């Protein structure tokens, strides 16, 4: 509730209050393309999303997620470097106040002007509050936007932003489909990291697709419109909600082509 994306409670200060933001496998890191390492033991991902049921949209002071039901096996990631199923719970972006730069990952020191997660958490941990406190607890797929078309399965998730302009208004999702969000090919890049927010767990596979999707320039300016303060606080626009890339330090990126 202290921390932020401002100048006095931004990346830069998130250690005070959580230590392991210098830790041993922060995220998000930047993907060298060259140095990642080709795994031909690595199996196709497998997303499962037909049964998805969406259910609201909240924003929450740091981005605005669409909540999913996870009670039961309907919107799960399986296979690539994962053993078992993980359920999706919610997905939301990161993006910037300008078209350069948003991302979080970054590609060869290249931004993307946003970067989608869908996060999804290991069922044999059976809650995600006990997942998050697991090493292999969340996979979390990350998808880069770049602008230029439209994208078509995102304009719903666009339209409902102006009912939860400000902190801590949500409103009903229902019957959203995320397969909407998805590029064409699941080639991916795959580490071990941690949620790239406070507290900044070190819980989480990412799998990083190497295609982007493109949203239109009227897409991401809605994005912008949006709001970090509650209603009635002065207005700060939600914009570079991104924490930067953290060192690699003893990991390797794995890609699952060559
Ligand atoms: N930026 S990220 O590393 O992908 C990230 C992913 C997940 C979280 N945390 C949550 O999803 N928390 C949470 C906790 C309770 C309920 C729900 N939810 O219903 O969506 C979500 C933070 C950062
Ligand atoms: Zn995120």
């Amino acid at each position: 509730h202290h921390w932020g994306y401002g100048k006095h409670n931004g990346p830069e200060h998130w250690h005070k209050d959580f230590p392991i933001a210098k830790g041993e496998r922060q995220s998000p890191v930047d993907i060298d393309t060259h140095t990642a390492k080709y795994d031909p033991s690595l199996k196709p991902l497998s997303v499962s999303y037909d049964q998805a049921t969406s259910l609201r949209i909240l924003n929450n002071g740091h981005a605005f997620n669409v909540e999913f039901d996870d009670s039961q096996d309907k919107a799960v990631l399986k296979g690539g470097p994962l053993d078992g199923t993980y359920r999706l719970i919610q997905f939301h972006f990161h993006w910037g106040s300008l078209d350069g730069q948003g991302s979080e990952h970054t590609v060869d020191k290249k931004k993307y002007a946003a970067e989608l997660h869908l996060v999804h958490w290991n069922t044999k941990y059976g809650d995600f509050g006990k997942a998050v406190q697991q090493p292999d607890g969340l996979a979390v797929l990350g998808i880069f936007l770049k602008v230029g078309s439209a994208k078509p399965g995102l304009q719903k998730v666009v339209d409902v932003l102006d009912s939860i302009k400000t902190k801590g208004k949500s409103a009903d999702f229902t019957n959203f489909d995320p397969r909407g969000l998805l590029p064409e090919s699941l080639d991916y890049w795959t580490y071990p990291g941690s949620l790239t927010t406070p507290p900044l767990l070190e819980c989480v596979t990412w799998i990083v697709l190497k295609e982007p999707i493109s949203v239109s320039s009227e897409q991401v300016l809605k994005f912008r419109k949006l709001n970090f303060n509650g209603e009635g606080e002065p207005e700060e626009l939600m914009v570079d909600n991104w924490r930067p890339a953290q060192p690699l330090k003893n990991r390797q990126i794995k890609a699952s082509f060559k």
